[PDB]
């Protein structure tokens, strides 16, 4: 019997597992009132990978394969990406996943840079062209269609992209106008429902809230401190996967501890599905050391009650 | 004595440490009239950083801190970004390292965005503004003197940049004029030197060169298929920062096996000063499965000699 682990890299030391950026702070919340269902960032605590999720940090809600024309007629700041999955692949729609793995799993209007190398070296040139420019990947629009093999991508240049392989990097949102972190996209377009979800996540002791690892998003303009909050660090989803560790019951206590001090901050359960949570109600902050780290201690029960935080 | 050990995830799910991008191969090449001295992706085998390495993934080749101005009163494309630590708090000039953590490590013009996210909230208004825009540090200008907390930055933007708090997100290179990925930059500008480096690395037994873990690196414009190369994965440097296992000679015998069959498909060595060299000559393609990794065998006295590649 493998014991279970979590890494001891700290809060400063890891990176989103939703979008590739420093997770600034922990995070609680209420949830009652929505469906806490990411497709990135989903990993059991035995290293089952779930959803979208992959384990190359900046190929989160990335994009690669190639334009091969405009979407549509009527607009010339619009392009139809086909898309693979990450390796350079043919993606199979039929594949019992939701999207191309790092698709992104959110409602908003991502915004990055769409970077092209052309497959082809031009007469008197010894190397393949190259071009890039501000784009956005708006994923409630109808044409965001990943699980069918295509995205529409939009730029502010209407003439320098060509029909080339094509990569899309994120870097933010567009603005924080329909930004909603926790409402799916529909991965096969309109009036279609998507599928091979990840489950949702809640919890259900009375008095407990998930907590989040939290990672303020750059916005392209807009008034706003938008966020984007994930159930747990990329690093713990890479350390999961490796090391495979059965769970012995569905809910295992950690604690947060500072190393130096040696002192236990808080505790919480990390459930066998991969989230957090703790016995805190509320939204606020969350005061915590900087070496600080979570350990597991045990596996306990459903019902355990954690030390109220 | 704890056992040394290296992650078991293969090239397609790591990060190149050098910049946050997807490893697409591994890459050989000779280096006898090059000084092979990256200050990124610096790690010992006993889990010690070195140079400017730092963990988050997304903050290699970042920088943070904030807008105070234009740079000189004549070019209004032109920025000063006084550079912060990645957490936001001062750097010191005089502390006993190259650059503030993270800052890029080699000569080119880096091709990214810069964001801001305003420090007060406008009359009127109940949260702060934003902006963002592609731009382009160039890390030849003499302007570029990070180790002196400030950096040069240029925006096809020629206004809409405030004073404010500012990131730097990476994003590939402006174009390859003037890219040497083994020049350093010169941390404090003109005329003064560099310090707190990290070491050189090179082979000294005969016929070893030394093995990289290449990635392609977008380009904004022109023609090139440029790739950057780091001496070992982000993964690793996570790995052994946290393992910190003794390293028992300079050298770890490692071997690269394809879990799947179980076959061992090539020999190298792991140095203690965090880099591996392998007995091949030449460039020639690294012919590997894609479920391969790296497995740790044994500790080995200096000029142990490696099967041939």
């Amino acid at each position: 019997t493998k014991p279970f682990s979590i890494p001891i890299l700290t809060i400063g030391e890891m990176t989103n597992s939703r979008f590739p950026l420093p997770i600034d702070m922990l995070y609680t919340s209420p949830t009652e009132n929505l469906v806490v269902q990411p497709q990135n960032g989903r990993c059991t605590t035995e290293g089952e990978l779930l959803g979208t999720t992959q384990l190359v940090t900046p190929s989160i809600c990335s994009l690669r394969g190639a334009i091969t024309g405009h979407e549509g007629n009527d607009d010339d700041h619009k392009w139809h990406m086909t898309v693979t999955s990450p390796n350079g692949a043919a993606f199979d729609p039929t594949e019992d996943v939701p999207a191309p793995l790092g698709t992104p799993d959110f409602t908003g209007d991502i915004y990055g840079v769409l970077s092209q190398r052309d497959r082809n070296i031009n007469p008197g040139q010894t190397a393949p062209a190259n071009r890039a420019h501000e784009a956005v990947v708006s994923t409630r629009s109808n044409k965001f269609t990943p699980k069918l093999g295509s995205v529409m991508i939009a730029t502010w240049e209407t003439t320098d992209v060509l029909q080339q392989p094509t990569k899309f990097t994120p870097v933010g949102l567009e603005s924080p106008n329909h930004y909603n972190q926790w409402q799916l996209p529909n991965y096969s377009g309109a009036l279609t429902l998507n599928m091979g979800l990840a489950p949702s996540v809640f919890p259900t002791y009375p008095g407990e809230q998930i907590l989040f690892f939290r990672s303020f998003i750059p916005l392209k303009g807009g008034y706003g401190n938008s966020a984007i909050d994930c159930l747990v660090p990329q690093e713990w989803i890479q350390h999961f996967y490796q090391e495979s560790a059965p769970s012995q019951t569905d809910v295992a206590l950690i604690r947060y501890v500072n190393p130096e001090t040696g002192r236990v901050l808080f505790e919480a359960k990390l459930h066998r599905q991969g989230f957090i949570t703790v016995a805190k109600t509320g939204d606020s902050p969350i005061n915590v050391p900087a070496n600080g780290y979570f350990r597991f201690d045990s596996w306990v029960n459903p019902f355990y009650s954690l030390a109220p935080m």
